């Protein structure tokens, strides 16, 4: 969906996968379940942490479905209904999060719809430590990724008053991507 302006992306292939995730790997409540975990468990990024995988995965798949919205609205009619469902589950279980990574990846999935207000909006902001990074006690690559999703969320909600401090923290890290298991860390840090 991001490389649609770079090369010739087929609508049949792109929408074909979108239609599958909705009618197959989606619970009635809107939760997406993993049935066949990828072999390379280092390319998934912060999703490797077993903690709250019912929120991280659902938030990850949700983002991909919204970025392929305009491309797959006429070819997929079950998209609008699925988008709302996935947002309902994350919204209800958003106040029950501890990991800064989960809060960030879920915040951007709700910010795209504009469903990140009230207490939910306050939590996402207060989660950031020193108000410039969404970090968790562990690897740094997961923190860089979490901050990336958080940045995109702020940009989607148009909060340019809390962006400068965040972006500054990223550039000072001097992370030029690349490195074992840096698929998510690189793709997201440069997308933000």
């Amino acid at each position: 969906s991001l490389a649609v302006n770079l090369i010739a992306i087929d609508s049949q292939v792109l929408c074909g996968a979108v239609k599958w995730l909705i009618l197959e790997k989606q619970k009635p409540d809107g939760v997406f379940q993993e049935d066949a975990p990828v072999i390379h468990q280092e390319m998934i990024g912060g999703l490797r942490n077993n903690n709250e995988k019912d929120m991280a995965l659902t938030a990850f798949v949700l983002i991909s479905l919204q970025e392929a919205k305009d491309i797959c609205e006429e070819q997929v009619n079950s998209l609008p209904g699925s988008i709302t469902k996935a947002g309902d589950f994350l919204e209800a279980n958003y106040m029950n999060l501890q990991r800064s990574y989960t809060v960030a990846i879920a915040g951007y999935a709700l910010a795209q719809m504009g469903r990140l207000k009230g207490p939910l909006l306050n939590k996402f902001l207060t989660t950031a430590k020193d108000k410039n990074r969404w970090e968790d006690p562990g690897k740094q690559l997961y923190n860089v990724e979490a901050t990336s999703y958080a940045l995109l969320a702020l940009l989607q909600l148009k909060d340019f008053d809390f962006v400068p401090p965040v972006v500054r923290w990223l550039n000072e890290q001097r992370y030029y991507g690349g490195g074992y298991g840096s698929t998510q860390a690189t793709f997201m840090v440069f997308q933000a």
